[PDB]
């Protein structure tokens, strides 16, 4: 037979959202939970008791179901092994600059210099705040293409022309793919915009628009290709594709080409398999729906049209043709193997979300070629991590100072009118005076 195969990896999770890897050599797997947790799965199969990221108080994670309001996406820096930088997109509640139900946030975190299995929450750097009016069509998928730019895939938000021209506390960002350069040396702006962006100068972060209700978009690293499903509310069910070509400066927007290859209604999303266990699946675009029907989008090299071809599941040994509940998201190994994350109203009430791995029974679990050696995660050691006083330290390694600090790593304090009579500037605008010199700058004696 030619079916694939699913295997239970982990259970007892709370509403899983997705899972990814650190890219750091430790084959850690970080799994997202909707209430606002990122847990670590060890390559040997242990869930660490302490979460990697516990941010549940900051995130307004909606109850309902169909309610989309939780933690949305995580992305690791291509040089996290050096700089230890995360990017999280989540939904939060105090905004007073316009109308909202909530605001979709994009924040940068950094691992604890002391614990490689936990980030310290004090490192939060808000990158983007996107005012949202509705509790659907949110999106928020984060990803790094090659050349190292960060992509954010924001949905419709169900944002309509009425509310756009009604109030101004509304964002330009919804329904768009945004591409950013996090590798800034600037300290005035949290992120730089690459010169190869369309609207790089225009009187900007928007790389493409048109998106409505996208699932998890498939990402081909090969130039980059991102391919999205889209629900469009109750209006068909289409695929939209973005390709960037090979090193080209944009001044007008690339087309977000639409086509309609789907038939089995709404889809959760897809992935590009670049794993190792399955030879045949290599380089395939896979999309699954809520109930676990899988497809393949394949492109004719001749008549560049897209075609869907069903994939079957089937049991072979304890690796089974089915899984429990409904698919909520997808996952990937550092080795590139792919997972589905499931739950149900029955297994939500009990905290029983599952991680399931997809398997090719036609191949061995460890083909000779797929052998890799685990490189256990280490504590940050980079220059900026150890020296940069307080105030954020950018992914490039440049150390940005908080008000009233100066120097390469912000070690020297600033005294606006300088200290006198041999005083020492200890904190910003604080002088440590020698005995018998009083006042804010030690300017007095008698
Ligand atoms: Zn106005």
């Amino acid at each position: 037979h030619n079916c694939f195969c699913i295997q239970e990896v982990v259970s007892g999770l709370r509403q899983p959202v997705g899972a990814l890897h650190s890219g750091d050599g430790s084959q850690r797997l970080f799994i997202l939970e909707k209430e606002g947790y990122v847990k670590i799965l060890t390559p040997e199969g242990e869930i660490f008791k302490e979460p990697y990221l516990d941010i549940h108080k900051l995130v307004q994670s909606g109850i309902k179901g169909g309610d989309e309001r939780g933690l949305l996406s995580l992305a690791f820096h291509p040089n996290y092994k050096k700089n230890g930088k995360l990017y999280v997109s989540y939904t939060t509640n105090r905004w007073a600059i316009g109308p909202h139900d909530h605001i979709l946030r994009v924040v940068e975190y950094t691992v604890s210099r002391k614990n490689p299995h936990q980030v310290d929450l004090r490192t939060a750097r808000v990158f983007l705040e996107v005012a949202e009016l509705h509790r659907k069509h949110l999106g928020g998928q984060l990803l790094f293409g090659p050349d190292g730019f960060l992509y954010i895939i924001l949905g419709d938000g169900m944002i309509t022309l009425d509310d756009m021209e009604e109030m101004d506390g509304l964002s330009d960002f919804t329904g768009s793919v945004l591409r950013l350069d996090v590798d800034t040396d600037m300290c005035n702006v949290p992120y730089s915009i690459p010169r190869s962006n369309p609207h790089f100068n225009s009187t900007p972060e928007v790389f493409a628009h048109g998106l409505h209700d996208p699932g998890r978009c498939a990402v081909d690293r090969h130039n980059l290709t991102i391919l999205c499903s889209d629900s469009n509310g109750k209006n068909r069910s289409s695929a939209r594709i973005l390709q960037i070509i090979k090193g080209k400066d944009y001044e007008s927007e690339p087309s977000l080409l639409e086509f309609k290859p789907f038939s089995n209604g709404p889809l959760v999303g897809g992935f590009v398999y670049r794993g190792c266990q399955s030879e045949r699946l290599y380089g395939s675009y896979v999309f699954g729906d809520r109930n676990g029907n899988f497809l393949t989008l394949q492109q004719s090299p001749v008549t560049k049209q897209w075609q869907e071809k069903p994939l079957c599941l089937g049991t072979s040994g304890s690796c089974r043709g089915y899984f429990s509940g409904h698919i909520l998201g997808f996952g990937e190994d550092e080795l590139g193997e792919v997972y589905i994350l499931s739950s149900s109203k029955s297994m939500t009430q009990t905290h029983n979300g599952k991680l399931y791995k997809i398997v090719d029974p036609k191949r061995p679990l460890m083909p000779e070629e797929c052998r890799a050696t685990v490189q256990p995660a280490q504590t940050l050691t980079s220059e900026c991590s150890r020296l940069c006083r307080n105030g954020y330290c950018t992914p490039t390694g440049k150390c940005c100072c908080s008000p009233g600090w100066e120097g390469d790593f912000c070690r020297t304090a600033k005294c606006e009118p300088a200290c006198r009579h041999g005083g020492v500037c200890v904190r910003p605008n604080k002088c440590l005076c020698k005995k018998g010199y009083l006042g804010p700058q030690c300017e007095h004696h008698h």
